[PDB]
């Protein structure tokens, strides 16, 4: 029953998932002036050379590109992180218009979209167990603005017509997610949560400073997706983002400046 519309949208989530009003909820606004530079934070390590994508899926809330996480292939490590975390999927959140769509904001700025590359802590042996742990997940967030095309995103955009409606999937092999990374790896980092139900407070958030650009035609194709299933009255998949939640005590750290 949860979703993004008037009657089931984020402001309604706490009824089914009371952790919605918890102490480390995401996303947040990144106040770039109150974030603490920390010279002791390590460079992020993104080792994606051996990634193996398998499938793309419309789950009724976004689309996921899934990876085979059964060995140490695509991993995140270093940065603020203690273990190594394995890539399991990526997805995006986007707007009905270019002026909105991102979940994190930067001094109140909303970007057109936000890419989430979701990884899990190897010491918990799988994603299902990792989410019940406070340091179970690491999500690398990357902001999208509209301007020039991202060539590396086009294979994703071209297959979306085949997964139009809730439930649909398609084989999605040899997709290289290094094609979605900006040039710099400068980041902010803070402790928080899944930004969809079940809203578990299990995530180390790593948000890149440098957005990637995508074309208006790329983002327009995200907006032709559907929340509904093939049976049903079309609701376009747009504005599937949660807004910024209270920071409460937490401190946001910066890798830079
Ligand atoms: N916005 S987010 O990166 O915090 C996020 C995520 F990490 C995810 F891993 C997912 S999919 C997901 N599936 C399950 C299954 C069981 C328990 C928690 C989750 S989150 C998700 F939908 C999502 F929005
Ligand atoms: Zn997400």
């Amino acid at each position: 029953h949860w979703g993004y519309g008037k009657h089931n949208g984020p402001e309604h989530w706490h009824k089914d998932f009371p952790i919605a009003k918890g102490e480390r909820q995401s996303p947040v606004d990144i106040d770039t002036h109150t974030a603490k530079y920390d010279p002791s934070l390590k460079p992020l390590s993104v080792s994606y050379d051996q990634a193996t994508s398998l499938r793309i899926l419309n789950n009724g809330h976004a689309f996921n590109v899934e990876f085979d996480d059964s060995q140490d292939k695509a991993v995140l490590k270093g940065g603020p992180l203690d273990g190594t975390y394995r890539l399991i999927q990526f997805h995006f959140h986007w707007g009905s218009l270019d002026g909105q769509g991102s979940e994190h904001t930067v001094d109140k700025k909303k970007y057109a979209a936000e890419l989430h590359l979701v990884h899990w802590n190897t010491k918990y042996g799988d994603f299902g167990k990792a989410v019940q742990q406070p340091d179970g997940l690491a999500v690398l967030g990357i902001f999208l603005k509209v301007g020039s095309a991202k060539p590396g995103l086009q294979k994703v955009v071209d297959v979306l017509d085949s997964i139009k409606t809730k439930g649909k999937s398609a084989d999605f092999t040899n997709f290289d997610p290094r094609g979605l990374l900006p040039e710099s790896l400068d980041y902010w980092t803070y402790p928080g949560s899944l930004t969809t139900p079940p809203l578990l407070e299990c995530v180390t958030w790593i948000v890149l400073k440098e957005p990637i650009s995508v074309s208006s035609e790329q983002v327009l194709k995200f907006r032709k997706l559907n929340f509904n299933g093939e049976g049903e009255p079309e609701e376009l998949m747009v504005d599937n983002w949660r807004p910024a939640q209270p920071l409460k005590n937490r401190q946001i750290k910066a890798s830079f400046k």
